[PDB]
């Protein structure tokens, strides 16, 4: 079932532009609130060439704080849980594809996911390492049949203070039949720090009504 302290252990396999990563890491949160940390850590092809938050958003909709008239797919769909696939855009060219799997083991959740990005420039900001934070951003949650679809406009804020634009497009899956929700909103801040070879993720989600 689910606790209001949840932890997450995360593997995630990927390359970009033929640079072949994996990151492993773990997280605790409440879901009820919408709020986690995570401490993460490049084991495999680190030093990673590119600015780490192009994959920031593949490391959980179960940690959204969801009103309690409003469906929730994603705390519906457990114990068996649910995956998504994402297409992420960027205005010069660069894309990505991320698909994550969340499921439960006797600590908490499981977290898998690939990640694959090409066509960075080379000079650009991603490539040169530029990247700070996402803006806060608000995803737009349609349900289609048994799914949900998500769009959110993104803006990877760089050294300097200019805006990298992407856009978002994510299909979540449950493994079951569950009641959807309504078209709505979900409002996320993540932010990005660091603790030496330590990347650390906060996320804050809350689910809203149109």
């Amino acid at each position: 079932v689910l606790k209001e302290n949840m932890k997450t252990t995360y593997h995630m396999d990927g390359s970009v532009d033929g640079h072949y990563f994996e990151i492993e890491g773990e997280g605790t949160g409440n879901p009820f609130k919408g709020e986690q940390e995570l401490k993460l850590r490049v084991t495999k092809g680190g030093p990673l060439p590119f600015a780490f938050d192009i994959l920031s958003p593949t490391f959980n909709r179960v940690f959204t704080d969801y009103p309690e008239d409003m469906p929730d797919y994603f705390k519906q769909s457990l114990p068996e849980g649910y995956s998504w696939e994402r297409t992420m855009m960027y205005e010069d060219g660069a894309s990505a594809t991320a698909s994550a799997r969340i499921s439960l083991d006797k600590n908490g959740f499981v977290h898998k996911s690939t990640f694959h990005g090409e066509n960075f420039p080379a000079n650009g900001p991603v490539m040169k390492k530029k990247g700070v934070d996402w803006e806060p951003s608000s995803e737009t949650i349609t349900p289609e049949d048994g799914i949900l679809k998500g769009d959110v406009e993104m803006f990877l804020v760089l050294e300097g203070g200019q805006r990298l634009k992407a856009l978002f497009q994510t299909t979540y899956k449950a493994n079951k039949v569950v009641k959807m929700p309504p078209r709505h909103k979900i409002e996320h801040r993540l932010v990005r720090s660091e603790d030496g070879e330590t990347i650390q993720l906060q996320e804050h989600a809350v689910a809203k009504y149109f």
